[PDB]
C-alpha cells in the first residue's frame, strides 16, 4: 500500500535502467539516502557538491512541506532550471537525482 | 528571444487557461510574487497559507540553487507529495502554483 520499503534492489535496478532510458539526461546522480553517489553520469566533484548539499536542502524541504501540517510527505522534489534540470526523488533508502536538459 | 517576448500578460491568460486544461488539478493557486492569490480553485485559508509560506521557501530555494554557484536560476520548483502535488513555477511577476494529483 503505502511506500515504506520494497524489494529495493530490484526496484532500483529498474528505475536506474529507466533513468538511463529517459533521453535528455546529462548526468544521473543516484545516491543513497545520505548522499552516497553509487552511479553517476556526472563528474565526481560535481556529484559530491550536489549530493550532500541537495540532501540538506531536501531535509529543509521536508521541514517546510511538513511545516504546514503532516499532510504531505516529500515524494518528488524536482527542480528545473535554465541551463539544466535537477530532478530529485526521495526514496527511503535512495535518492534518484537526475540532471537532465530543460525537456519535460 | 529572452528580451523579446510575444506576450507578457496574455501569457498568463494562456497559461492559466492551460493550467485549467490539465485534468487532475485540484486547486490552482496563481499568485503574484507579492503573495496575492489572483485566481484560486483552492480554499482562501489554504491559499493564504501556501502562497506566503511557499514564497519564502522559494526565496530559500533561490538561495540554495544559487549557493552552488550562479549557473542557473530557479525556473520550476515542483514538489510532488503523497496527499497531492504542489507545482510552483517562478515567473517574472507571477507564480504558477498548482495543486494537482501526482500522477505517475
Amino acid at each position: 500500500g503505502h511506500h515504506h520499503h520494497h524489494h529495493l534492489e530490484a526496484e532500483v535496478e529498474e528505475t536506474l535502467k529507466r533513468l538511463q532510458s529517459q533521453k535528455g539526461v546529462q548526468g544521473i546522480i543516484v545516491v543513497n539516502t545520505e548522499g552516497i553517489p553509487i552511479k553517476s553520469t556526472m563528474d565526481n566533484p560535481t556529484t559530491t557538491q550536489y549530493a550532500n548539499l541537495m540532501h540538506n536542502f531536501i531535509l529543509k524541504a521536508r521541514s517546510t512541506v511538513r511545516e504546514i501540517d503532516p499532510q504531505n510527505d516529500l515524494t518528488f522534489l524536482r527542480i528545473r532550471s535554465k541551463k539544466n534540470e535537477i530532478m530529485v526523488a526521495p526514496d527511503k533508502d535512495y535518492f534518484l537525482i537526475v540532471i537532465q536538459n530543460p525537456t519535460e
